[PDB]
DNA sequence: TTTGGGG
DNA sequence: TTTGGGG
């Protein structure tokens, strides 16, 4: 078996071609006629892909794929944009100005789906994987020459989705423009809530960039992968005219609810911008980030400490945002949280000597964790070192000699408790400085 | 390394012992004192386990385990009751009348968590696994002699949870009795809704057997595994006295939200009994099961067709309940849905001959799928064969010659469309009969 | 695999 | 591993 890249496939329906590609869109498998099923997809690869960060996408920068079968069960069900598909025996032809690969599974063509995500669903562990999780033939195995192809496409897919939006603005309609649509349309939104209306009827509360909120019923039997907080792209939805209270989206037998691979820049972006207008301390965010960082995407501790100098994005920037819960604060002695600092030697020192140099700072360490790291036994440190102003206002308390000022000390002691004993978490912006992440432009709201 | 079963471990804190066990309860890791962290667990194994189906549990039928460490990161975070833990160098002593295993991770003891679930979270694929997903040492590998131990304990765990409730009534308080509790208490309920109140603040709408509804905020960073429709056991929750509109549960730094392994009988049971009182066709249930089957647990197509004659429960019973969506209905010709039947020869025949024997029946086949099977390419058939009454009323239409009665035919033709083109699903009770599942006591409500 | 392909 | 263990 020899594979060719999408942009290099020969233009013919005479010689069977094979390839590995990244899926960016897919309908659910559906009956188009009697004894004739179809699954339509949009695919990209290193030789053919979308490069815009925003706005319309160039239709000549991605290719399509139409899979044909005579039974529903022979077609693939694709949940995640960013996953990989391997097709054996496909033809290529031009349709509506695009490279359109075709493949009759009912003849001798086959397909196989490979997971592109490195970590698990909860983002908690590493799942690194040379075998398809879903495939058309009984031939559930891969060849040697394929290994490198799959491994490289995965790496590329992740790098690609983390660098580009991939899904362009013409591939969806803002919800505020939905009621006005003639027929069906696509949606890119964040799932704000999942409500079980019946054992397998999950009502999804959707919200997109336009700030409009819609609801839709998703069949749990088909889409057991959707969960609260995730961003999805709905392929084909129509507006329910008979919706009076809630604005409702209706899905069809060919509609698909597509998630994005974890590295997706578009998803990270949307998870950050979209919030739900809603309405004894437990599991609440304890901080407030300067508004100037409002639309800044969050980075997991996993990416922050293990891929920092390993990405064509992270190694470039110095300011990040992340969320975590504090497992411990050091120094243990809160009185030592505020120290004396010498500008000339950049040396800190206890204030238990009663010095009065005035220049006091904070030098606190937070041992933290988040979902991407809590299952491992590493320690991750985030610093609150203010000799240069970064994080100066975190505690909403001036850096005074805590050996003398008893109130400031107790105030800080409460904060320590607050940061570690109520399932609460920190949302902070940090700046890399000499191999350390220092908190900045972030302050407690408690 | 030699391992001993829980009930056979020597009663001493002198010789270090090692074991593999099934976790049925665990607190989140927490700081109990300065430089001293703890994780408390309840464990069982083939030699020591709970056998009641309902009511109080015998405290001498399970053992406890207390893990000690000097830092948070050295203790395990356990999400799923039913998962397996391997402990190296543990001591055993009697405490409050129970076998209590102890282990100092800060000394030389270690732990390792092994997934007991055969299929993935979505229940969509097979994840069968000889390596821990979480562990205390850098020694992330298992030995040869261990392989059999782990494989056997897994098999046992699943068989155990599918046969017993495991979690007894004394291990939780019904929500209708919660407000009256003195201090903290435990909860076993179904998650009816997950609502994102903040990037990492997920509000859970809980409902238990007592029919009372409570809400609680779960920190997504700690519990990224909870999802709508699943049953959980909350270890340590207190009632929020300051809750006026919603009845709220408050969790602490040591509280844990525990799910159950898929085979859990208790979970299957609760997912079936608990519904939420809520308030253009899409993703709705199309049928109604006779009320006499109201508290009957559902069985996935996966279990129905691949483990049917492979379980110490399924091979015993003949009547099941399951949910699925129809991908195709056969015969293709709806007119052939109703045939003539000869009682003596048990032979069916087309009615296109205009025979008037009166005895007409339905002999329809539904090619179906559900989350446990949609990703595979097998076909699963459920029958609606009424020669013996089973399923006689499914269609709410008498079995008439569809070659003559044009209205009955069209009525059935609409049903075919309804069963296959609106993301809707069937909830039906079936009886195994000669290697086939025939629908019974189920009828369309559309 | 000249089907249907945004159904 | 005589800690603390339902915290």
């Amino acid at each position: 078996y020899e594979y060719v890249e999408l942009a290099k496939a020969s233009l013919t329906s005479a010689q069977p071609q094979h390839f590995y590609a990244v899926v960016i869109d897919a309908t659910f498998p559906y009956k188009t006629n009697q004894e004739r099923y179809i699954c339509s997809l949009k695919i990209v690869d290193p030789t053919l892909y979308l490069k815009q960060q925003k706005g319309a996408g160039d239709a000549s920068d991605y290719a399509t794929l139409v899979l044909y079968a005579k039974r529903f069960e022979d077609l693939p069900i694709i949940h995640r944009a960013g996953d990989i598909i391997r097709v054996h025996r496909a033809t290529l032809r031009l349709y509506n100005g695009q490279r359109q690969f075709n493949a009759n599974v009912f003849y001798s063509s086959s397909w196989a789906l490979f997971s592109t995500d490195k970590r698990s669903v909860t983002q908690e562990i590493n799942n690194q994987d040379t075998t398809p999780f879903s495939f058309s033939s009984k031939h559930a195995t891969i060849e040697k020459n394929e290994i490198s192809i799959l491994q490289n496409l995965r790496k590329w897919a992740n790098q690609y989705f983390s660098s580009y939006s991939v899904i362009s603005s013409d591939m969806y309609t803002a919800l505020n423009k939905a009621q006005a649509q003639k027929g069906d349309f696509d949606v890119v939104a964040k799932i704000l809530q999942v409500h079980e209306l019946d054992e397998y009827t999950n009502e999804l509360k959707l919200k997109d960039a336009s700030g409009q909120v819609f609801y839709t019923l998703s069949l749990k039997l088909k889409f057991p992968h959707v969960r609260t907080g995730e961003v999805v792209r709905i392929r084909s939805a129509t507006y329910d005219e008979t919706s009076t209270q809630k604005k409702v989206l209706i899905l069809s037998h060919y509609s698909n609810i597509i998630t994005f691979i974890q590295s997706s820049k578009l998803a990270k972006e949307l998870r950050a911008k979209i919030q739900d207008d809603h309405s004894s301390l437990n599991a609440v965010v304890l901080t407030e980030v300067d508004k100037k960082h409002a639309a800044l995407p969050s980075t997991s501790l996993q990416d922050l400490f293990h891929h920092a100098d390993s990405d064509k994005e992270l190694q470039a920037q110095d300011t990040f945002r992340t969320q975590f819960y504090v497992t411990k604060i050091e120094p243990s002695d809160v009185k030592e949280w505020v120290k004396g600092y010498d500008r000339k030697t950049k040396k800190s020192s206890s204030l238990k000597g009663a010095s009065g140099k005035g220049d006091n700072i904070f030098q606190v360490q937070f041992l933290v964790k988040d979902a991407s790291t809590q299952l491992n036994n590493n320690t991750y440190r985030v610093l609150l070192y203010t000799q240069d102003g970064l994080g100066a206002n975190f505690f909403n308390v001036k850096a005074d000699n805590l050996h003398k000022n008893a109130d400031a000390r107790k105030k800080l002691e409460d904060s320590a408790e607050l940061l570690t004993k109520f399932n609460s978490y920190v949302d902070a912006v940090v700046e890399r400085r000499n191999g350390f992440y220092l908190i900045k432009d972030t302050k407690l709201i408690y």
